[PDB]
């Protein structure tokens, strides 16, 4: 039984972890905590770069965003390499999900604009895909820092997987713009210890991930197998028991996400 299974993980890493795959023709949903709030962290950089495409034309990518010292506040792999040139919203986006740059995505929240720079807009983008569970409150670093259970900058395993099952497999995006965010999740550098460990070679496996405070670690994929079925998997996890400076643990979503391959292969 999978749930046994997760609560081992849980047991073996001091964590709380939640799980969801949405249901498909022949599989009904797995569910391990998953309306369950944890942190965003940088996994909402995904659907922000939806969001962003969604709402512009595609000579936009084209437009060169400049920044400063100031705007230097978070990981930003990038962004700190071409701050003497600025970067374009398609360089920013790229970014954002390949290297999880943080200033990157700052500015995307900025481009989106609106109240609380952005984070406003940002949750009416998810709230138009019927997600009325996440929220994103504040920008980097901060997201990434409110206390366990405290409901700022959440989302559940259950809703974001639904989020990612319509920008990559279903039609929020014009098919242009949703093979855009494919790729760059499909060319991310930042997951090979997370679901992608988990699962066989032989699966395409792309994704987005995320790391915080309290030893926060999360990895949002969509994943097809050798002969192109896909799956959503939504993993989060926590580690409130060892405090703020709990460390993040990659080998636990590897662990859910290799139970998770048992069952689907
Ligand atoms: C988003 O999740 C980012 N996380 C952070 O900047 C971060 C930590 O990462 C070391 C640790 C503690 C707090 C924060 O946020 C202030 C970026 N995305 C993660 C990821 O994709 O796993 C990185 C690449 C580690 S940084």
């Amino acid at each position: 039984d999978l749930a046994d299974r997760f609560a081992e993980l849980e047991r073996r890493y001091d964590a709380r972890l939640g799980v969801y795959v949405p249901a498909t023709g022949t599989t009904a949903a797995i569910e391990y905590r998953a309306d369950e709030r944890f942190a965003f962290c940088s996994t909402f950089k995904a659907p922000l770069v939806a969001a962003v495409l969604h709402q512009n034309p595609l000579t936009h990518l084209d437009k060169l965003i400049t920044y400063t010292s100031d705007d230097i506040r978070s990981i930003s792999p990038v962004a700190q390499q071409h701050v003497q040139t600025g970067m374009t919203i398609g360089q920013l986006c790229d970014a954002a999900i390949r290297y999880s740059d943080g200033t990157a995505a700052n500015l995307l929240l900025a481009d989106l604009g609106g109240p609380g720079g952005g984070t406003a807009a940002f949750t009416g983008y998810l709230r138009s895909l019927g997600d009325t569970v996440s929220r994103l409150d504040a920008e980097a670093p901060e997201l990434n820092r409110d206390p366990p259970g405290d409901e700022r900058d959440t989302t559940t395993p259950h809703a974001i997987a639904l989020v990612l099952q319509q920008l990559v497999l279903g039609n929020a995006l014009p098919p242009d713009k949703r093979a855009l965010l494919t790729d760059w999740m499909a060319r991310n550098t930042t997951g090979a210890k997370r679901i992608r460990a988990g699962f066989p070679a032989d699966w395409k496996v792309i994704d987005k991930t995320g790391t915080g405070d309290y030893g926060r670690a999360n990895d949002i994929a969509v994943v097809w197998s050798p002969t192109g079925v896909p799956y959503v998997v939504a993993v989060m996890s926590d580690r409130a028991g060892g405090g703020y400076d709990a460390e993040p643990r990659e080998a636990l979503l590897a662990e859910a996400a290799t139970c998770v391959a048992g069952v689907l292969a």
